């Protein structure tokens, strides 16, 4: 569904610390309940020398915030990764400038969530316009953005 | 914190049935849960000859989509009226057509939560978007759209 990817991603330089300012998704139930699927926060990417990303993000699950550790694999395409699980789920890097922001999003094989990452725990408003501005054609139905404060808490408590 | 209402408002030209397409809120926790207290879905306005504005909605309660009847009652201002409960909750009229969308919020004395209401179960994009542009500069940080489907089921299952 996505045809918007970042050309020329250098896939070493997005380590590091990221914070998961908002997010959308295609259907109200990705990321609806406090523990739905797609509700996850991004803590930080630690890109291997092979080229493949490993994720470390807290989801709610069971009634409490869980840490979890995922690594998406690399493709032919640059800004495409595929999640090592049971159906495979795409991860697109769809725009980024390394030391601001980044914009990805997630797709089964048809289920969509995206999100608006920023280094740091700040509202930036370009980064949300561009945000905004690459999902106006994306199907999306819900939105969440998250505040200054939230940032700092553990799944945004 | 709502510096937009509709001048001109003929109250008893927004009588009779009514589709919630889209709301948001300021804070996640207004529309988050299923039975979050700002998530109610419009059936029916019914205006009283004294200018009063009665409303049918149904609201996620105790497991069940349950109904419920409001009494808005007018104020000096036409685009406002008072909801007669515990705090006294302000509803404004933001922009109306009347034969297509209103747009309306609804706060406290801080929270805000705001609505785009359509005549038919269809997605207007046109009324989505006079919506988001009422909405910029407002502090909100959910937002929700329905699909046709669901419009047309009891609390948007
Ligand atoms: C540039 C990449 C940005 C980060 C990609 C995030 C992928 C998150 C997938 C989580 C799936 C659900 O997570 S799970 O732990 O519950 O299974
Ligand atoms: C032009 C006016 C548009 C409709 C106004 C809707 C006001 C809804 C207030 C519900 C409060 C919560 O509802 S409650 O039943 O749980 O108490």
């Amino acid at each position: 569904i996505v045809t918007q990817t970042m050309k020329g991603l250098d896939i070493q330089k997005v380590a590091g610390t990221w914070y998961s300012l908002a997010m959308a998704a295609s259907d109200i139930s990705l990321l609806d309940a406090q523990s739905a699927p797609l509700r996850v926060y991004v803590e930080e990417l630690k890109p291997t020398p092979e080229g493949d990303l490993e994720i470390l993000l807290q989801k709610w699950e069971n009634g409490e915030c869980a840490q979890k550790k995922i690594i998406a694999e690399k493709t032919k395409i640059p800004a495409v990764f595929k999640i090592d699980a049971l159906n495979e789920n795409k991860v697109l890097v769809l725009d980024t400038d390394y030391k601001k922001y980044l914009l990805f999003c997630m797709e089964n094989s048809q289920s969509l969530a995206c999100q608006c990452l920023v280094r740091t725990p700040e509202v930036d408003d370009e980064a949300l316009e561009k945000f905004d501005k690459a999902l106006k054609a994306l199907p999306m139905h819900i939105r969440l953005s998250f505040n200054p404060t939230q940032l700092e808490e553990q799944c945004h408590i």
